[PDB]
């Protein structure tokens, strides 16, 4: 089966992905943005040296990279999880995170949403900073993060209404008793789904 | 007029549909799942014997059954109440009950959502389980039921944005003053709508 | 840039439209419903005399009016705000205010949703009625449905959806209106 895996930024989605790939050998885990960067660096070596250089491309060029990355991903034949985002926040508001072409090509069975308590997102973002993984203190409010998660749920349901796919919401909003518990719980739920 | 009538499983929607079917002239009340089962048995007598057997068909064959069933329904008569669901919960997540071909073929004027208080759904499911009517073993929490009702709301509005149809939300979340008041209230709001 | 601006009726959206048009010279602010009624009178003049007269028309005739109105608006050059409704409540339920052709023709960069505390909506409605009231729970429902419509259109049309939170308590009069006006100007002047 094929699932898109989503969640607000910096909340633990990467860790879930890495843990899934460590645990299940019957599974390929890919990060869409990384595949986009790699395919872009192949075609535009002069402009794209690091993942964030993707912002510099002209629209006609960026769109064709997303399509090409999706085609590359769709060559995978066993279980697949694609790490990406339901929406991005910009000054103009939220913008959908999947182009319809991406879904037409990958043909996901469903969308998985990791939903957190916004305080845990603020804290994870700051811990990632103290470990080096990001330069500036994130200043999103609990309110802004909740809004994002609500909007993401609506995007996922809309994509399901359009394309007929599962919408799997994984509740990680409860308090952790021990460290890594949210991540461990999500990984096991995804594995059990895949092996059902 | 033609309306798709929906709500979470086992909460009273079937009773509303049975009462509409007895009380309204010039109107057919029909259950999409029933037609699907009947068409499935017509075309696959070897595999389809119990209505659970639909689960064993390849998804492409199940979809073609859903098209055939919508075609049968649209031919029945002019005014229709189509009892079905916006989504059902599965091990892979919520999955839409309709396909686009359903709405294209039936051309509903709108979607009706019967919305219940989760505590009343829990009690009603257990009452019906004890009486031998409801046999959906898994017991859901209050928060599970509210999430389902929210997702159903999102599917219905998505379908309206795509197909320009009404979204009618019937609030049955207040406490009943006598047994079966919710059913009677919902029936009369629907009849009042159909004769406006 | 072009945005559709929406919110539940009677909550202050018109005031925001007026003050935007007044505080920004290079901006056109158009009310879709007004253009629709204009085109309706011009095509059905003996039948159409006030705006609620358009509910009498065959749906295909109404739709053609909606399309003609969108074409007229799509000619406006420079920044533009189109004041309209994601949905209205009817006896048959909520019904979308736009048709897909409206978005297709205007090609908005995005949708802007103004969101209010329900009791502030009730208050404003009375201050213009005195001159049947929905409950707080009705208005909340209407706002949640509008959000769902806007996100759906965003997914279908690949456009922005901006939510302007005006649910906090006003510390002085006019503060909600001023805040939304300024957030939208800030948006139109972004680089
Ligand atoms: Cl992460
Ligand atoms: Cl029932
Ligand atoms: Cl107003």
């Amino acid at each position: 089966m094929r699932f898109i895996l989503t969640g607000v930024p910096g909340a633990g989605k990467t860790t879930v992905c890495n843990k899934l790939a460590e645990k299940m050998s019957n599974l390929s885990v890919v990060n869409y943005g990384d595949v986009i960067f790699e395919e872009a660096k192949k075609l535009y070596p002069s402009i794209i040296q690091v993942r964030e250089d993707t912002r510099k491309l002209p629209r006609a060029d960026y769109r064709n990279i997303q399509i090409e990355a999706a085609k590359k991903i769709s060559l995978i034949t066993d279980n697949l999880i694609v790490d990406t985002h339901m929406s991005l926040k910009t000054p103009y508001g939220f913008y959908p995170g999947l182009i319809p072409e991406t879904i037409n090509i990958i043909q996901p069975d469903g969308i998985i949403l990791l939903e957190f308590n916004p305080r845990d997102v603020i804290a994870r973002r700051e811990k990632d900073r103290l470990a080096g993984k990001r330069v500036t203190r994130d200043m999103e409010s609990e309110t802004d993060i909740l809004l994002h998660q609500q909007v993401n749920r609506m995007f996922a349901v809309s994509y399901s209404a359009i394309n007929q796919c599962y919408v799997k919401i994984i509740d990680l909003t409860w308090p952790q008793e021990y460290e890594f518990q949210h991540t461990e719980y999500a990984v096991n739920k995804i594995i059990e789904m895949l092996n059902f």
